[PDB]
């Protein structure tokens, strides 16, 4: 059945266990977070600078911007992995906001296990420029984590945190957690 209990460890932050993983949500500025991986939600050319991608590319810096466009011209990518630049992370994984969100999160989880990473921070992927519906996005993100746990794949990954720009989108994620709790 996988799901633990929803609680609030700090004001406006909510968490629950999904198997061995602690899943958390909060509102705020993702560029101020520390994690092994931070996720960007961008366009198919990996050069968008609007919404979360503006915040991430401006903070990360020009060397990360250049790395993205260099990889984009090399081959056709569903996502790319760069350094962290001046963000507080080891790598940034840049996913395409218009793509299937469950598929994108599954890829992020698998890449983090390959690097023996423990912590991930992501935005509400697809809800900005791509204009996917928040309720479908929340369902997809949490389903990806459930499938990863069900397959026995969680080994190094211990914490997955969604830091969300709009409080109204945070409310959608909280309701989805309550629906699933043990
Ligand atoms: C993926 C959803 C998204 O873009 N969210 C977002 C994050 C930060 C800022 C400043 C604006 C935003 O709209
Ligand atoms: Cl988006
Ligand atoms: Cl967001």
């Amino acid at each position: 059945m996988f799901y633990g209990t929803v609680s609030s460890p700090d004001s406006g932050v909510y968490e629950m266990k999904i198997g061995s993983i602690i899943f958390q949500v909060a509102s705020g500025d993702i560029t101020k977070e520390e994690a092994d991986v931070i996720v960007n939600s961008t366009s198919n050319s990996f050069n968008l600078k609007a919404g979360v991608s503006k915040a991430i590319l401006e903070c990360a810096g020009q060397n990360v911007e250049r790395e993205c466009s260099q990889q984009a011209q090399q081959r056709k990518n569903d996502y790319i992995i760069t350094g962290g630049g001046f963000l507080r992370c080891k790598n940034i994984i840049h996913v395409i906001g218009g793509n299937d969100v469950k598929s994108s999160v599954s890829s992020v989880l698998q890449e983090c296990e390959k690097k023996n990473y423990s912590s991930i921070c992501l935005p509400a992927i697809g809800t900005g420029n791509a204009k996917q519906h928040p309720d479908k996005v929340a369902e997809a993100i949490i389903d990806a984590i459930e499938d990863f746990v069900q397959k026995g794949s969680a080994q190094s990954v211990k914490k997955v945190k969604v830091v969300i720009f709009l409080p109204q989108v945070l409310d959608v994620f909280y309701a989805n957690m309550k629906k699933r709790e043990g």
